[PDB]
């Protein structure tokens, strides 16, 4: 005893949880010239909102810093979110080590806690140079994520860019052109890679539920003639009919 119900799929969802590296590695020019247009470029392009991309975003360094909050005003709206941008721009010099492990680990922390939105796709992008405090550890706490069905898209910033770790962790393959995991150009070409990671695609599908047992139909309306009763459950599912009416008849009236 089940029903069945038609419905639209389109994975509008997506918890985005930006992950920036802001250690000493990266380099003040770099920092100045190439990061923040690539943070502005990139988070001008997230069309931000309560119902679809919702921004987490952590800068780390020595320590990991939590910037933006998903679900919060500056998660759900991309102005506010620049304005993240602008205040690193202006208060924050890259330094330190890169608590690269730390901060995917942080993402690791909202699926245990139950954080995220469960049907929202779930998507890291990491921006960083590829020199981690520990490249095993950082590997292994990405290939955790991956293995629960989290997307990484890696961004290549800083002045001294390790590609081989970077393409490593992003998990692209040797002797294959153009990785859809991993860039390192200008923001246009950031922009390109992350598109199909969070683009609307609606289809519909059928659905089941399961209702589950009836309860014992109830004595006749009537205890002569033509009556009704009728059979109750309580509602397993938003779609699951809970009541039930039909015709009984004992016997006939004298
Ligand atoms: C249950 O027991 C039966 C043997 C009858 O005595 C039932 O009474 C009758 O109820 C019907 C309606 O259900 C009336 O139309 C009759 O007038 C009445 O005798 C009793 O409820
Ligand atoms: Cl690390
Ligand atoms: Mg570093």
């Amino acid at each position: 005893d089940e029903v069945k119900y038609s419905e639209e799929v389109c994975n509008e969802q997506v918890d985005l949880y930006l992950l920036v590296d802001g250690s000493g590695s990266i380099g003040y020019p770099n920092w100045i010239t190439k990061v923040i247009p690539m943070l502005n470029g990139l988070i001008n392009s997230l069309s931000l909102s309560r119902d679809t991309i919702n921004l987490y975003m952590n800068l780390f360094g020595s320590y990991t810093t939590e910037l933006i909050r998903l679900g919060s005003g500056q998660s759900i709206d991309k102005r506010q979110a620049l304005s993240k941008v602008t205040e690193l721009r202006k208060t924050y010099t890259p330094y330190g080590t890169t608590s690269m492990t730390a901060a995917l680990d942080e993402v690791q922390k909202h699926l245990n806690d139950r954080v995220n939105r469960e049907k929202a796709i779930q998507l890291v992008i990491l921006m960083t140079d590829g020199v981690p405090n520990s490249k095993y550890r950082a590997l292994e706490v990405a290939n955790k994520l991956k293995q629960r069905n989290v997307r990484l898209a890696v961004i290549g910033i800083g002045q001294g860019i390790n590609h081989q770790f970077n393409r490593l962790i992003a998990g692209c393959r040797p002797r294959e052109p153009n990785c859809k995991f991993y860039s390192y150009a200008d923001w246009n070409e950031a922009v390109a890679l992350i598109k199909p990671f969070i683009a609307k695609v609606c289809t519909e599908v059928e659905r089941v539920a399961n209702c589950g047992p009836w309860d014992p139909w109830t004595a006749c309306s009537v205890t002569c003639g033509r009556g009704t009763h009728s059979r109750s459950r309580p509602s397993l599912h938003e779609k699951c009919t809970t009541h039930m009416v039909s015709e009984c008849e004992e016997g006939e009236c004298p």
